[PDB]
Formats: C-alpha cells, structure tokens, sequence
C-alpha cells in the first residue's frame, strides 16, 4: 500500500497576452491525486512554489488552478513564450507524503507597444547634410516589422527645409536643404508594420553649427 | 412555437463592401421547416430605408445599399419560418463600417 500520486507530472495551457480588454478570474485546470494501487481519487492539501511574479493560485478542495495576474508577452519572467509555476500536494494522517508537479502556461503576442523616438536630440556641423534617428518598438515581429516614418506638412514649406531621404527597418536618415546655422523642430509621425502609433508626440530637437576641423561647435566663452 | 432570429445583430463591415451577408436561426426546425422568408422595412421616408435585399437563401440573406453611405444605421426586418408562427419580439440588424486592410479585418489599433 502506497500514498498519493499524480495522473500527470506537468500540465500545459495556452493564452493570449493583455492590452485593454482582458478578463479577470481565470481558471486553467486541475491537479488530481490518486491511490497508486487502484487509481481511486485521494484528498490532499495544496501549496504553491516559485511563482516569480504572482500569476497563479491553487484551491486544495478541487486541485484547481487559477490566474491572479494579466499575462504579458514582454514580461521579464516570460521565457521562450512560457511561464512556469510549481505545485506540491501533501497528505494527511501518518505517514504524511509530498508529491510535486508543474504548470506550464504559454503566452502569445499582441501589438500593445508603439514605436517611439529614442533619439530626440542631435548636434550637427557646417559641412554635414544628413542625420540619423532611430525608433524602438517593444514587441518583436510581426508586431514591429519595418517601421514607417513621416514628417508633417506644417509649417509651410518645411519639406524644402528638412526631409526624409533614406529609411531602415529600425531607423530613418534625414537630409537638409535649409543650409543655415540654427535650430529646426522636426515632428515625426511613426508606425509599426501593423499600423500602430503612439498617442503621444515624437519630435526631434536639432542644432546645426559652425565647427572646428575634427571637433564640435565654435566657442568664444 | 418559435420564430426566426438574427444571430449577430450588431455587425461591422468593410468600407469597400457593397453587399452584406447575414444568417438567421430559429429555436425550432425540421421536420416542421422549409426555407425562411426575409423582407426589410421601407416606411417612413428619408429614415428607414438604408438597406434592401439582393439575394435570399434558405437560412441567410444578402443585402445591398439604397444610398451607399458609411456609418451607423439600423436595418428593420420581417422574418418568418415556413409554417408562419409569430412572437412579440421585433427582428433587427445594426451595421457600421471599418477601414479594412488585413483581409476582412479592421486595420485599427488597441
């Protein structure tokens, strides 16, 4: 005669990540224990181990397993698109016995992040004509892909003054036609491959100056 | 002893669509069935008739516009099953538009 055993050592589920509409209260399954000799169900009390961010809960009276956080695919605890929690179930009357198991939940991506202007600011010399600014999106492909950059039609004639002149998957190269040693204010508009763009503004501060040969801007102070 | 209903009575459609398809379902059926009869409502003027019918099948209908405008509109229905039972519920559809790009899919963001 032998104590409690599991019908499966690990259980595995799938879900989407969150943005905006995610449901609270979510159940994913059970972890039942059985006599090893006949397979008729036994009773045990249940505890949770090494839940690194608090995503999971467990009910002893059912061996049921339940979600306590919204899933995020960019989470620092999500690896290879999976999240792990460990369970242990333990018996009553002597001799008391402990048996172990694991929960594997898999998480898919949503385009919940938007490309921002990581390069808000640059300083530029009197023989230069081209300047590079990068964006970053916090999802991976497909949910980022090749970005689209544009610069808006205001003020009148700004397309004669500063314009996009080449573009990369992460980044854009501006050119200049103003030919002048001052400031310009360069509002970008910016999408990821799926069409998402931030509710907040993205603007480049850029300073052009006269420089010494092989050195920054001229100084009389 | 039950009447036909509309099963997704709040439906989005693509900007470039010129026809819309909708299914009806009935709580009771064969043997006591045949093809359903669909009609829409045209009275009063200027307000009622935003859609009309182009094709009809046993359990679904294919609709077409009257003035081809874009946005939120109701489509008031008359649907009977074969043997013709009637219930005090009114049958209706509401339609609105999205910009489509991903096939049928709305291009929009979260």
């Amino acid at each position: 005669k032998e104590g409690i055993h599991f019908k499966s050592s690990v259980i595995s589920i799938y879900v989407s990540e969150s943005m905006d509409r995610s449901s609270k209260g979510q159940i994913i399954g059970n972890f039942q224990a059985f006599d090893e000799d006949t397979g008729l169900p036994a009773h045990a009390r249940y505890v949770k181990l090494e839940d690194r961010d608090n995503w999971i809960s467990v009910d002893s009276v059912t061996s049921e397993i339940k979600l306590a956080k919204l899933p995020d695919f960019e989470s620092r605890y999500v690896q290879n698109g999976t999240y792990t929690v460990k369970i242990v179930a333990i018996s009553e009357d002597y001799p008391r016995k402990t048996i172990t198991g694991t929960v594997l939940i898999n998480v898919e991506d949503i385009n919940d992040n938007c490309p921002t202007l990581i390069e808000p600011v640059q300083t530029i010399c009197h023989d230069a004509e081209y300047v590079n600014v990068t964006a970053e999106d916090l999802d991976g492909h497909p949910n980022s892909g090749p970005f689209s950059f544009s610069v808006i039609d205001k003020p009148p004639g700004m397309a004669e003054k500063w314009k996009i002149a080449r573009q990369e998957s992460t980044s854009v190269l501006l050119q200049q036609s103003e030919k002048k040693l001052g400031r310009s204010e360069i509002q970008f508009l910016i999408s990821d491959n799926q069409g998402f763009s931030c509710p907040e503004k993205q603007v480049l501060t850029l300073t052009v100056c006269e420089c010494l040969h092989g050195s920054g801007c001229r100084e009389a102070h």
